[PDB]
Parts: C-alpha cells; sequence; structure tokens
C-alpha cells in the first residue's frame, strides 16, 4: 500500500548500504533522509496529488550527495557538495487498476536495470547515440 | 557508455517479456518503442543536454499502454487508451566521475525496489501516509 518506512537507497552488498529514514511530513509531502548533511544527506521526497483529475500524480525528488565533495582536492569544508537529483513525475488514470499500476513499477524497474541502455549512459556520464 | 540498443522494459520471466527497439532518433531525441499501438505501444524517450551548464540533464519518458483499456468492458476499438506516463528529470554535475554517475544508478534502482515504500504506494495506487 504505502510506507513512510526507513528503507535502503543504496544497496552496497553489506552493511555499508545507504538507508534513508521518516524525517518529515510536511504538507503532502513526505520527507526520508540518511545519516544527514556532513559528505552525507541522500535525501528523498515524495508527494501524490489529483492533478486535472481523471490522474493521480506521483511527484519524488532524490538528491545524491555524490560520492562528490570533499573526497577530492582542497576545499575542506564542502557545501552545497554539487550533488545531482532527481525529479521524477509519474501520471496515473485515477482507477488504474493494481494491475494497471504494477505494470507501471515493472516498466520502471526495467528501464534502469544494470546493462541496459539508459543507466549504462548515464553511469558513464555519457549521451545514447 | 550508451545504446540505442532493444531492452526489456517488463521482465515477466519468460518469453512474455515487453521488449523496446530503437525506433527514432528525432533531434537529440532517442525512443524506443513495443509492438506498437494495438492495445499496445510502450514507447521510452530519452534526450540529453547541458542545462544551465555546470550541469547536464538526462530527460526520459515513458508511456505505459496500461494493461488496460480495451481489457474490460465495452468500447470496441480503444485509443488513447488512457495510459500513465513518467517524465523523468536528472541533473547530473558536467564533469561527475562515473563513480558519482554509478552511485545515481543505485539511488535509484532502490527507490524502485520492489517492497519498497514508494513502488509499494504507486502499486496500490495509494498515498504514502
Amino acid at each position: 500500500a504505502s510506507n513512510f518506512t526507513q528503507f535502503v537507497l543504496v544497496d552496497n552488498g553489506g552493511t555499508g548500504d545507504v538507508t534513508v529514514a521518516p524525517s518529515n511530513f510536511a504538507n503532502g509531502v513526505a520527507e526520508w533522509i540518511s545519516s544527514n548533511s556532513r559528505s552525507q544527506a541522500y535525501k528523498v521526497t515524495c508527494s501524490v496529488r489529483q492533478s486535472s483529475a481523471q490522474n493521480r500524480k506521483y511527484t519524488i525528488k532524490v538528491e545524491v550527495p555524490k560520492v562528490a565533495t570533499q573526497t577530492v582536492g582542497g576545499v575542506e569544508l564542502p557545501v552545497a557538495a554539487r550533488r545531482s537529483y532527481l525529479n521524477m513525475e509519474l501520471t496515473i488514470p485515477i482507477f488504474a487498476t493494481n494491475s494497471d499500476c504494477e505494470l507501471i513499477v515493472k516498466a520502471m524497474q526495467g528501464l534502469l536495470k544494470d546493462g541496459n541502455p539508459i543507466p549504462s549512459a548515464i553511469a558513464a556520464n555519457s549521451g545514447i547515440y
């Protein structure tokens, strides 16, 4: 059904996983955070709303601290790291059945699978062709 | 590095998988499609661009035919099915290393894992709390 529970954002196959935990519920916006903000702070946001209602719209934001910042040269004290961020927007029909819904998480999980084009492009910081 | 190759959008554990194939390359926009448009048409779009260049911005669109439309009552001949769509936008720093990049696909793959909150909410067509 839903959650507002702790999850593993980054599985690194062993205790060393990144986990985010419910931090806030500011106005329809549910927020998760990690051992937050010192060369850290993984942040996840999720809201839901009826857009031109025929549809529902899930707005998910992800902020990655990037294993980037401070982990290189000079600049002792980071800040604003020069993280990455994901802004995902999913529109689904209001009465989409759970099979409709299930199908969607699978196309999603699929778009993003390890040796696949999109994620292969992203990881090398490249283009598609 | 990248692809413009055929992939499995929906893995249903056996031949019955949904696969999208390179269909077009209309202007920086790479497009994938499936056995397209008759209670069908899974469509994937991916473009990349230098946004306020300090950053690169990957814009991914997914259209799910929804196992929805025609698979219920009346309305013989569908059209516009009343599909779902995902509009994802990823901003990454221009010179993010591949470890920075790798980290990002993992937070992503993580946000979306099977028993996790977000995907659990989406699949039931619910809220987070």
